[PDB]
Parts: C-alpha cells; structure tokens; sequence
C-alpha cells in the first residue's frame, strides 16, 4: 500500500461540496496541508490534523518578561522630562550670580526701599544693622583712592522740613575719641576745612557744644605754626570771628563774643596767658587787670581816687588846686 | 481507498491501553488532531504529527526588538523623579527671591553679625567694605523724605566704657572739606542746631581742635544778619559762652575763656576790628590798647607817670601840691 | 486496514532520493512529524503537514501592546538623569546660603567694587543707596557692646589729594539736629572727647562755621560744673585756646582771638556778663566799659581830660601846677 488522499488546491477545497468521513485525510495540494474529517463538515470548516495553540508550542519566548507600553509609560510619567528642569551647571550657573550669606563682592548698585513690619527702635532697627559685639573688626569702611570723583564717600540727605529725627546720630561710651576727623598735612593746598557747617537757621545755633570737664575747655583749640619760622603765621589765629550783612542787607548789630554765666561763676570770665603768665583778664566781678603799659585814644571816665596808685580824676586835680588857691591866699 | 484511523476522544485516548504501530495514525475526534505511533508509548506519551516548536514558525515577531522589564527599569533608575526635583519654573522662582551680586533691592533688613576671622584692619575690614577707586559715584547714599520718623539716618552707638576705638573715623585727603554739614534755610523753622555735642565726661574737652594755618584761623565763625534789617540780629553773637552750675549743685568757678601760648607768641593775643580798622587789643605782653573813651565804674589803680600822656597817679597830685605848700612858703 | 507510511530517520530521509507521491504521507521514526510528496521534492524540501505560521496561532500574546527598544530609548532620552541634576534638597542646600532680598543676615564680608554705569548723581547713585521715604526705621545702624575692638564702627577714608567730593556730606531739613553727639557719663574717665579734629592744611581753617541767627550765637558752648562743689572746676573754662610753634620750629606770630566785621556791626564785639549783667565789654568803636576797680601793672597813655570824672594826664597836673605857680607869683 502506497496510500494516496483526496486532494486538491486549498481554493478548490474552499468550495467543494464534499464531507470527509470521520478522520479521512485530505490534501491541500499547494499547501502541503492536510484535514481531517469530522463526518459533517465542509473541508474549509475542519481544522489542521495538527495544533496551532500558542499555549502547546516549544521553546516560547520569554512574554513575561517584557515591557508593556503601558506599564512603561506609567513608570515614564514619574520621570522629570529635560526641558522642564535645570542641569546641574546652569544650576551653578544661576547660584553663582546670587550673595552669599557667608559674604561675597558687590557690582552694583544695592538699593534699600524698606517695606518696614515696624523697622524697630534703637539697635535692631535700620536697613542695615551691624552688630559688632563678638567681633575687633570696623562696621562700614568706605573708601577710595581715586583721583576725582562726582560724588562724596557718605551722604545722608533729609527732604522734609518736618523732619523729626537727627541725619547722624552718636551715642559713644569708651575711652577714646566718640568723632575723630583727621585731615592730614596737603601736598597739593585746599582752601577748605576739615569740618564746614553752614545753617541758615534763624531760630538755632548753628553749632551747640555742652561739656562738664573738671579742669579742661569745654571747647579747646590749638593753632600750631606751620613752618619752623617763628613769624610765619603772623596773620594767623587760634579763633577768628567775622560779623556780616545780608546780602542787599542794610547792615548788622550781631555781637561778636558774648559770655555770660547765668548761674553766676566766681571763676575769671575771660583770661590771657603768654608763656602760663597772667598778661590780662577780667575777674568774675567784671573789673580789670593788664599787666603793661596800656593806651587809650581818647578819654577815661573814672571814680575820684582814694589810695596813692589810683588814677586822679580831673575833679581831684582841680579841687587840690583850687584848694592851694584858696588857703594860699593869706594876702591878709 | 478512502481509509478512516483509529479513533476515540482525546481523553479516551488518554487512557487507552492502544499501542499504536510504528507510523500508524490515530486520531482525536474533538481536537481532530492526530498523532502517530513509535510501537512503544501509550497515545497520550506520542507527540503530534507535525511540529510545535516556536524555533521552527514562518512570520514570527520581533521578540529580540522588544524592551524588557529589567533593561527597562535599569534605565529608567538612572533617571530623576519629577518629586525629586525642581521645575525650570520653580527653580526661577526660588532664585528672584535672592540677590543679585550685580545688584537688586532689598524690601526687608539685612542684619549683619560678624563670626570674624580677623575682620581686618585698614582699607579691607569691615562687615561692609566699599572701594570707590575706579569710580565716580557715592558709597553710602541714605535719604528720606518722609515726613517725620522714629529712627536717623544713620546710628552709630557703642556700649561699653571700655570700647577703645571712635565711632566714626574720618581720614581725609583732598581738596574740598573733609565733612560738611549744610542745614539750610528753614520754612518751619527748628530750635536746633546742625551739630549739637554733649559730653558729660569731666575728664576730656567735649571737642578738641587743632590745625596749622599760615594766615586763617584754626575756627572761623561767621554770623550773617538773617534779615535785611540792619538791627534784626542784635541779639545774637558769632559766639556765645554761658557757665552753669550742675542741678543742685553749691555753683561754679569755671572760667569764661582761657587764652595761652604754652610757646610763647608774638601776636597779639586778643585783637578785636570793625571793618578792619584795630579797636582794642591785647599785646603779646598783656599790655592793652583801646581807641575810644572808655569807663570804669570804679578806680584804676597804675604806676606813677613819667610821659605827658600818662594818667597822673593821686600820689604823683599830692606830691605836686605838696612841693606848691612848701615852695610857696617863703613867708620868710 | 491498519495502515503503515514509508518511514525513516530524519536525517535518512535527508539524504534519501526517494519522492513520495502527491499527498503520499513519509513519516520521521524520530520526531515523530510527518511530510506529504508533491510527486517530485525529496523529502527535505517538502514541508510538514500541518501549519507553521505565527499568524495563524490561536492564543496568540499581545505583541503589539509591548514596548519596543527604539520607542522606549526614544521616551528616554527625554528624561533627565540623576547625574545632570539637582535634587530638591541640594537644591535648598544651595539657595539657604543665599540672601534673601526679603532680608537675612550677613556672616561674612560685603564687598563693594563697583564696575559703574555712571553711578548717579544725587539721591539715586552709590552702592549702597537708602530710600526711607515711605518708613519710620533708621537707615544704617552699626553698634558694638563689646569690651574693646581694633576697628571703629565707621570709618571714611580718601586716599589722593586731588580728591574732589567730601568723606561725609549732610544735607539736611528738619526739625531737630543735623548731626548729634552724645558722649554720655562716664564711669571709666576716658582722656579723649566727643569730637576731634586736627589738620595740618596751612591753607584752611580747620574748622569753618556759618550761621545766621537773629538771637542767638553761631556757636554756642555751655560748660557745666561736673560736681556739686562749688569751685571745684576752678581750673576749667568754656573755650580754652593755645598757640603753639612747630616741633623744632624757632616760634610763632599766630593771635589768640581775632574778631572783625568785615561789613561793620553796630553790637558790642566783646561782652562779659555774670549772671546776666554786663560786666566789661568793647563797643563797636573799640571803646571799652569796665565795671570794678582794675590795675595795669604800667602806665597808660591817654588824652587830656574834658570832663571832671575823666583822668587827668601829667601834662594837665603839670599845667596846672605850673599855672598856680605863675599866678601865684604876685611878689611885686
């Protein structure tokens, strides 16, 4: 026995009106196929002799071990996305342009316009606070050592003529000087002061001073010569006083030096020394004394005297004549 | 032929004690399977006519193009959660709040509390240093013009009695005035000064001045009249000194002013002029010079006279009427 | 019929020239698969009865619903790495270092070198600029309590003497004092005062001062007896001057007090009061007023006397001595 099967195209079988006995072979002559029968159905409604079930093969794949878009998608939407995120150097890039607390170099302009809770009350308040109670170091150090400039090292402007509260205030305890300007020996001369005040205020001095010293001047100045030539600073002065007009003003009647006590003091109200010599002064009572020989262009008023070192009046020598007049004339 | 095969339900097939011969079909009614025999094995130990071996199929897929749960998930660590991490938004956000070394404004109070390494000495200590030597603007510009306030512009206060540097230090080299103070012409006018010192310190001056001027003085005070009216001021002073007694205290001995040359000078020491003509001085030798008539509510107590000019002293009268007496008594 | 195929090993058949008939079944003894002829392929080049296509499988996976190599590197590649980023906290690592504009505090050095657009002019330049218009807190508050320092809290230096602006400038308006110095009682004395300045510029006062009150003075100075005691600041005063030569200098000419009215006064230039009573002063004419008995250890040379309080000269006794002395002679 050589068996041969029914057979013919898989298309021609597709078509045919034949039923298969039950599991008699036919052939799919272009396929190579084969089918049984079933005893009822149509060649194309049998199945394949032989299993095509994923689920019965060998040497499958590993499905399980394989990503699904889902599963990866949903562990893709926990990741940050490039564009929404800093790397680290622009990072570093952006940090780098900011202060540090631990310090750092300004290049600009540093602006304060405070929005102020309350901006406090003595030493917590302020735009700027230093405290430098732990530390040996100065608090703000301003300096320059250009050429020129348009514009001073410190500045403290008020607008308002309200304006309630001082532009520098010092309160100063310790040992050495409280203010101290020192305006150093010139190479090129300015004509200007180490301290300059003007006030145009009316109603206030200009500049108060109050001091409670033991045995010092509550102000104390010294003019030093400047050269080694004893006559040099002849138009010197330890203190010069000038007394003017308004400008277009018809003219003054402002006092030079006024010096009162008004508690009454038993001390020389004005006294002047050469060499730690009494040369002049007037006593607490307002009365005088000069040391050498003085002058008057014009006439003294005084009282009569009465001790031998008194100057005589013109009513004394014209008595003591016209006493001798009298008394002499005994022409009887 | 038409041949049918042995034939039964798989799993009467299953137990089946049916040895079929070698090559011989069997067949599977409800799979319509096949299998043939080996003339050993029981049908359910034989393997299908035709082959089920993954390794052996026509159009399989790309598996080895497929991603897996483990290569997946190694890449997938290597990437930074969106929790962990820093939107370009939020990270913008964060850093307006910082300032800018190239600059910015700050709305709130930068404190400042020095840890110290040193913190220096000269032109690079301080909490705040500023060197204005490549440029032309300020350093330090506080201003206001708010109406009234509660605090200065600017605070300096120290502590302890033992602190051992100044407050504010000046050290000035240039050509216009080291520190200047402009209170100008009030509209609501204060009862103040532009610079009010006190000390209650008995054993320093509550200022100290020196300089070395060849022909100034080392203070020049100038009044100017306020008004246009030539007797407007005619009770101010270009310096006014008062002596007072402490609170309850017994009164004072302090003196008025004290002049001296603890050098010696040959200038005069007192010298007053209107409109520069010389009115009264004190020369160097404490001798005075007046040149008008003058008063004294009392006596004047001198040497005897030897000029024509000189005051006559009562002795040097008397001794002249007495010689008169005597001379004239030539009754004889 | 129990029906046996031509069979063999496969790798016989491989080799075998033998062609099974169209739909004649040859069986694989090994594998147990069959082939069927086409009536001229050997048997290798026949294929198995039954199908070997993965598209006609039943229970096929979802192989489409998984994720591909190039899609999930695609997807990726979007994603930043940990590496290239910071995570939230470095990220608030780096900004806590940062100062906020809000406010903060400074544990190091601020430097300021400005680059220098201009850097203003008025009340919009410097480095630091302080707005306190809209606020009620002070500008710069510097304080120390602590024992001792090597740096004061302020310091302004200028290095070049061409320089051209000044160290501090005050502009002000307002009600109380442009600049206040408070140099409060000590406990531990210090030797020092409330403000000091010294300059060695030969060409300028070293302190210059103008006002214009209508009764007060441009400089006010009050000493105050620091004890209850009575005369126990018998050796202080209000104004104390020196005028001293160089150090190795031959002397000086320098004046103590200089006074002028550059456009004439009407006031007194020199007035003395105790307890608000005029006591001795120079009237604008350079005449003087004395109150009490006075003494030149000297003479003093004045005019003839008018008057009868005026005093007499020596030529007017003489005359008049010599007038009685003549007249007197009627011996004939």
């Amino acid at each position: 026995l050589r068996v041969q099967f029914k057979r013919m195209k898989a298309a021609e079988w597709a078509r045919s009106d034949v039923i298969l006995l039950e599991s008699e072979i036919g052939f799919e002559t272009d396929t190579g196929f084969a089918r049984a029968g079933d005893g009822h159905n149509r060649f194309s409604d049998l199945g394949y002799i032989s299993p095509l079930d994923y689920n019965l093969l060998t040497n499958k794949p590993n499905i399980d071990g394989l990503a699904t878009k889902v599963e990866t998608a949903q562990k893709l939407q926990q990741k940050a996305d490039k564009e929404t995120v800093y790397t680290k150097a622009e990072s570093k890039q952006e940090l780098d342009k900011k202060l540090n607390l631990k310090g750092g170099v300004m290049t600009g302009q540093l602006k304060f316009k405070p929005a102020a809770t309350v901006a406090y009350s003595s030493s917590t308040g302020g735009a700027v606070n230093i405290d430098l109670s732990s530390t040996r170091g100065a608090g703000v150090v301003v300096y320059s050592d250009n050429d020129t400039s348009d514009g001073p090292l410190m500045s403290l402007r008020t607008g308002k003529e309200t304006f309630n509260q001082s532009a520098l205030f010092v309160d100063y305890k310790g040992t050495t000087n409280a203010v101290n300007i020192a305006m150093r020996q010139p190479t090129t001369p300015n004509f200007s002061s180490a301290l300059n005040i003007t006030s145009g205020n009316e109603n206030g001095s200009a500049m108060q001073l109050r001091g409670s010293e033991k045995a010092l001047g509550t102000l104390k100045i010294t003019h030093e010569n400047p050269s080694i030539g004893a006559d040099y600073d002849k138009n010197a002065a330890a203190l010069s006083i000038d007394i003017v007009k308004k400008t277009n003003g018809a003219g003054t009647a402002a006092q030079g030096i006024y010096i009162n006590s008004t508690s009454g003091t038993t001390g020389k109200l004005l006294r002047i020394r050469n060499l730690s010599d009494d040369k002049f002064y007037v006593k607490s009572d307002g009365g005088f004394y000069a040391k050498e020989t003085s002058q008057i262009d014009g006439n003294l008023k005084l009282k009569d005297p009465t001790a031998n070192d008194h100057a005589a009046t013109k009513a004394y020598v014209d008595k003591a004549i016209s006493e001798l007049k009298k008394l002499i004339l005994k022409k009887h």
